[PDB]
């Protein structure tokens, strides 16, 4: 038993856990170090191409600490530019995963109403970042999942539930709550006081099984699309971050080496033992993270890494060059006046590519976690793109366009014009919000006191489109 | 110092070495319970389309035990049939890697000599298989390098020598003798007696490196092709094997494990250690191959080689069958009349495919032994064949020729068909050769004392096109 035993007072704000756990508050804090921002479009406009017509088109970094993860969330173009709790782009479950107050809010209004609405409803409540009641209960300190989508993926995979599991399961588990694929999941509902309501709820495409290829058909079997392609009209799906699923997969994960294991290594201390909390790059910490169970050195290991991920972004560029040209070809045979049923089985080979090689590369840690599986899947995704482009030649032939070049998308600004993104528009309109509403959501929440400032520090300092230069 | 410190009488025969290694002679004689014959162009048909044109087109099997290494060699139809010592296809060097009969004879007539004429020409010579003398000193037992095209090949790409070699890198390389890609290269010279003669003598196409691509880089510069292809011909090249260049390469080349220590491990009695000479499958024998440097389960651990094989497969399938579709895409624009300068593009895209796909696929180990640079070499190749294809469909089109469907070639005979191989005839020769030549070769060996015929038991009872059916 704990030296809370009955509870904590403000549970969702870390900062009420220091005074029993000083030392995991501390390493906790410090993934405000980790605060790169890598404009992913930036680096891989060939990704603007591919998510013409999604919100992914306008902004798309890489993940930094998790200090950022709430700020990120109101930070990004995806989120859009609210003027109130019943406006902007985006609804309520892209809280859900950035937030200890989200299972806060779950716990008082029930699953339905927390997955009820826009993103802004919750903005002056969803303001603490990934805390200590995300992971572990208030009153044993013991891990726990917070979120009822991850039990009911795991079941209907056949899975053990997370009470189920085991330690060392449960070590990758808690991890698993956010760094999953997911698809929101529309849903009817009928509240207390009788009301109807509609719910877009996170699923875990996990029904079929784990692998992207049963993910694949989980989708295509209830005809499931993200978005429709803005420039191929193809229906598309989104990867997001199948961390855990394909890291289930890769040697580590076979040999039951948790999540835990190389984030947040141990350090022994006489009778007590401590993880670190400071959750980053573990080669960072390679001692500590790696050097348990590997013999030999440091760099050797290092430069092995080194090698895999250039092996991923070869396959990678391959297969998001043709993804890219593909759709271009088929918005071309699209103004030229091919008709859906000529476009039809090209449309699903794209669909598929994309979907593969997206979820070979959407987790940022998978070219490591289960290097052989990424590039199977960036090798299947580029030849189902491939086998597409073939066909396309054709109908391209067929409307007097043979000779068609798909033009080229080798800079972010060049492709954001194909993918008729104005950007510009975009950052004004959200700098207004951040101007404007999202103070008003922060000074409100410090007034209720569900959020303390000190948590404020450095936190936005940086997103893709402003730099003040600190973190 | 040995009990042979003067050498051994009859060197070659590797029955001679039995009475001072009585446990190294019965563990090296066990290969012959690796006997069976997997007909490589019937499980892969795709192979024939691919190697149209060229030897491996007729007879191309997996490989089997060192006891079958002389036997194989005289009887695939590649060899085909000799009616004396200056008939038949192939050239001499191709006994070079079967026999300790080679190093006798290069050490008796030198390297230039021997590397001239045709296969036919050794034929009562080269009469033992794979023996002590191929990789052992007959003075000091010393692992030793009995060709010198190795340590050529070694220093051309910057590595130390055999002599230069630590003892664990000498564990390797006396596999790297022969488990090696390597080229014919034509070689004019002049004898004692001043004759002009010409040698086709073994290279490792190595001065660049040992990469798939920098051996690419090799050829290319000097315009090198194995075969005209017999349907698009281009300029093909021939991946043989390049067991240890790419084993370089994977985790376990990486981390230093050699070759002896999964396919020929160790055992400890008392003060005597004892290499297991049964060079084989190390998956047969796991305790001692594998679980010296891996703890948990035989069972999870073949599984996931099952794996690796399935995902190498998945990707093999993909690229053969797209450089099939290739060649005889190119073949039917030929024939609609399309020229060599609007082919050349293809044909260059063809012969890197093939290249990159064969070099990955040459090595039947290399799934395991270089997972990852498998994947990405069939992905690499694949990519190249589909670029093919995108410009052949533009190239039939201008012929009239856009919905041209190439033939199947889902089986070995479809396949031969299109390739244009009479392998009954092929075969028919062949008995004749193994009848008359062959049994002539034997007995004279045999009256020489070259050749003992205890060897010879069971060795001649399978090919791809006979099965007396014990071995
Ligand atoms: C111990 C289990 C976990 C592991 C191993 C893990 C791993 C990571 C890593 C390595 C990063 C990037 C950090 C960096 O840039 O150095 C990251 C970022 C992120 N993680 Fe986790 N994580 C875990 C738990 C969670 C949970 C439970 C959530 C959801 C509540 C979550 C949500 C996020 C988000 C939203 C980001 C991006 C943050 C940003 O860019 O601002 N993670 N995680
Ligand atoms: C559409 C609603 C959502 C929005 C707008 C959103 C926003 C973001 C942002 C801005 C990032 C930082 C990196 C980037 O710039 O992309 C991020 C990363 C992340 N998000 Fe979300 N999020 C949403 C839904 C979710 C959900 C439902 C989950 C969990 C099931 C989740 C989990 C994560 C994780 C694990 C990362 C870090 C790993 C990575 O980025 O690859 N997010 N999200
Ligand atoms: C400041 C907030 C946090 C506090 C006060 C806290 C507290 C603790 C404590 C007391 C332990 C046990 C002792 C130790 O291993 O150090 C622990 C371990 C652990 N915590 Fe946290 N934690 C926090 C944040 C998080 C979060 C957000 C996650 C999930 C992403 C998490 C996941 C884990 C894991 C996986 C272990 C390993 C436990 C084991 O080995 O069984 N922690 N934490
Ligand atoms: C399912 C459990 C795991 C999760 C959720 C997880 C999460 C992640 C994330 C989000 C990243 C991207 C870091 C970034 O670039 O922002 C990453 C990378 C990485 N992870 Fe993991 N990881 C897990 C398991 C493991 C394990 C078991 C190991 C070691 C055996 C490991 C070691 C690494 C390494 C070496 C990288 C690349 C370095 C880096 O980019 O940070 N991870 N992981
Ligand atoms: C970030 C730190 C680590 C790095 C960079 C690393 C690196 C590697 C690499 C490159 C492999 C070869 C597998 C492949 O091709 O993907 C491997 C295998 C393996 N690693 Fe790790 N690793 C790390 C952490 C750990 C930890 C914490 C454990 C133990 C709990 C572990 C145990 C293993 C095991 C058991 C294998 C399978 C090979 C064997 O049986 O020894 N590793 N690791
Ligand atoms: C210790 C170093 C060596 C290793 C690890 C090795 C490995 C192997 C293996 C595993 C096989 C297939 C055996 C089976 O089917 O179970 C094989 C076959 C073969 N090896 Fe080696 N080998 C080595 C040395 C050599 C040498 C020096 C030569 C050349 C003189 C050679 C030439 C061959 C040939 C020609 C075959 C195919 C034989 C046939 O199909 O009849 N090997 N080797
Ligand atoms: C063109 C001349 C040669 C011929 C006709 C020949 C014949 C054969 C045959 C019949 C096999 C058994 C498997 C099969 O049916 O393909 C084989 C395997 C093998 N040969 Fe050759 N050989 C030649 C040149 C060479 C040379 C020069 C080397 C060494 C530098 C060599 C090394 C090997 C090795 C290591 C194998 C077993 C590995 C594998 O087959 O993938 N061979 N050869
Ligand atoms: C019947 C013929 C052979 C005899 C009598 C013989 C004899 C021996 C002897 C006495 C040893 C040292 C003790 C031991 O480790 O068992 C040895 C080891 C070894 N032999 Fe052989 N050998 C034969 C065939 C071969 C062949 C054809 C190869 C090459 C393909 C080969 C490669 C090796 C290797 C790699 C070792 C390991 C030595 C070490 O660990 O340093 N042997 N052999
Ligand atoms: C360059 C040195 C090596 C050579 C020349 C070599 C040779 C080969 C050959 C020719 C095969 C194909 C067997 C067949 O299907 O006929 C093979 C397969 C295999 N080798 Fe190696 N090997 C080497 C290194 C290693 C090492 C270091 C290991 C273990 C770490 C290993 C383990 C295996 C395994 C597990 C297979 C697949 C099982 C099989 O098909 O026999 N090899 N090797
Ligand atoms: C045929 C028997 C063996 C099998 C089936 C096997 C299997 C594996 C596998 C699957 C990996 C993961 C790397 C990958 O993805 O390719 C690995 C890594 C590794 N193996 Fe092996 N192995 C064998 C023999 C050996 C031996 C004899 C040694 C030691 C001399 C060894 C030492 C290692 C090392 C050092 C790693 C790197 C991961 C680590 O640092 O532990 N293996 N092995
Ligand atoms: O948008 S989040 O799922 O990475
Ligand atoms: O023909 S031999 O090089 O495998
Ligand atoms: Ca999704
Ligand atoms: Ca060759
Ligand atoms: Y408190
Ligand atoms: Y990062
Ligand atoms: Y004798
Ligand atoms: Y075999
Ligand atoms: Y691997």
């Amino acid at each position: 038993k704990t030296a809370h035993s009955q509870g904590i007072e403000g549970k969702a704000m870390s900062e009420e856990w220091a005074r029993y756990y000083p030392r995991q508050f501390d390493s906790w804090k410090k993934t405000k170090e980790s605060d790169n921002i890598t404009d992913m479009l930036k680096e891989k406009p060939a990704l603007v191409v591919a998510w013409a017509g999604y919100p992914f088109s306008k902004d798309y970094n890489a993940p930094r600490g998790h200090y950022y993860a709430l700020q990120d969330n109101i930070n990004t173009l995806r989120t859009g530019a609210p003027v109130d709790g019943k406006t902007g782009p985006l609804p309520s479950a892209c809280w859900t995963c950035k937030s200890p107050d989200v299972p806060r809010i779950i716990e008082q209004d029930g699953e339905l109403e927390y997955f009820t609405g826009k993103w802004a409803k919750y903005g002056d409540e969803i303001v603490n970042t990934i805390g200590c009641y995300n992971c572990h209960d208030d009153k044993s300190a013991e891990l726990k999942s917070k979120v009822p989508y991850l039990d009911r993926g795991l079941s209907a995979a056949g899975f053990k539930t997370f009470a189920e599991s085991t330690h060392q399961e449960k070590r990758s588990l808690v991890c698993a709550q956010c760094h999953v694929e997911y698809y929101f999941k529309k849903t009817e509902w009928k509240d207390d006081k009788g009301v109807d309501k509609t719910a877009m709820v996170v699923t875990l495409p996990w029904s079929k099984g784990i692998s992207t290829e049963q993910m694949e058909a989980y989708y295509d079997e209830i005809n499931f699309a993200d978005w429709t392609h803005g420039i191929s009209k193809t229906p598309m799906l989104k990867a997001q971050h199948p961390d855990w699923e394909l890291y289930k997969t890769g040697i580590h994960g076979q040999k039951g080496v948790s999540c835990a294991d190389c984030h947040m290594p141990y350090t022994q201390e006489g009778a007590v033992k401590y993880s670190d909390h400071k959750v980053g790059n573990p080669l960072d910490n390679m001692d500590k993270s790696c050097m348990n169970c590997h013999r030999e050195s440091e760099q050797k290991l290092k430069d092995i890494v080194k090698q895999k991920f250039e092996r991923k972004e070869f396959l990678q560029d391959i297969a998001f060059d043709n993804i890219g040209k593909a759709h271009l070809e088929t918005g071309k045979a699209m103004e030229l006046g091919a008709t859906d049923a000529e476009l039809k089985e090209i449309r699903t080979h794209i669909r598929h590519a994309q979907w593969r090689a997206d979820m070979a590369i959407a987790g940022h840690g998978s070219f490591f976690h289960a290097p052989e599986e990424v590039l199977r899947l960036l090798a299947s995704g580029n030849e189902e793109a491939q086998k597409a482009r073939i066909k396309l030649v054709k109908v391209l032939a067929k409307y007097g366009a043979i000779d068609y070049v798909a033009p080229d998308f080798e800079t972010k600004e060049k492709a954001q014009k194909l993918a008729k993104v104005d950007m510009e528009a975009f950052i004004a309109e959200k700098l207004k919000f951040k101007q404007t509403l999202e103070q008003e959501w922060k000074k409100q929440a410090i007034a209720k006191g569900r959020l303390n400032p000190e948590s404020l520090k450095g936190v936005d300092e940086k997103s893709s489109y402003y730099d003040k230069t600190k973190k």
